[PDB]
């Protein structure tokens, strides 16, 4: 079992949020709404306008996104689905919990798919905080 935060096409209303739910894929739990505690560049890129974490922490914005517990089963198909280790790579990072005495914690770690090899123009495109399709930037995913 691991956690996973996602904060692109996967989240719920987005359009890949479907693959979490399908029982052949294993097992997603929602747990949380999160925030990373260290800032990245979240950029719309390429034919297909995904969203890609950009391997750059410390730069760019805070990235909101879901925290989901996983299964193992499903961890592999995210893998793939994700074309790990070629296009995204799976990679650790802590998330700020977004909802006294002792208080509750308000971090955890998970997974992340991110991206480390990219056109170095894409880490100028615009920053994002939190990634929708069909957000303002009218840049709609399309897996044609």
């Amino acid at each position: 079992m691991a956690l996973v935060f996602v904060y692109g096409t996967l989240k719920r209303g987005q359009p890949n949020h479907r693959v979490l739910r399908d029982g052949a894929h294993g097992s997603a739990a929602f747990r949380a709404r999160g925030r990373t505690l260290e800032p990245y560049p979240l950029v719309i890129a390429g034919e297909h306008n995904i969203p890609w974490l950009l391997h750059l922490p410390g730069s760019g914005r805070l990235v909101e996104g879901e925290v989901y517990a996983v299964d193992e089963r499903m961890l592999r198909f995210l893998d793939d689905f994700q074309s790990c280790p070629a296009l995204y790579q799976r990679t650790v990072l802590r998330v700020q919990l977004l909802e006294e005495e002792p208080p509750a914690p308000t971090a955890v770690q998970c997974f992340v798919y991110s991206r480390a090899t990219f056109p170095p123009e894409w880490a100028q495109l615009p920053h994002h905080d939190s990634y929708d399709s069909e957000g303002p930037h009218g840049l709609r995913y399309n897996p044609r």
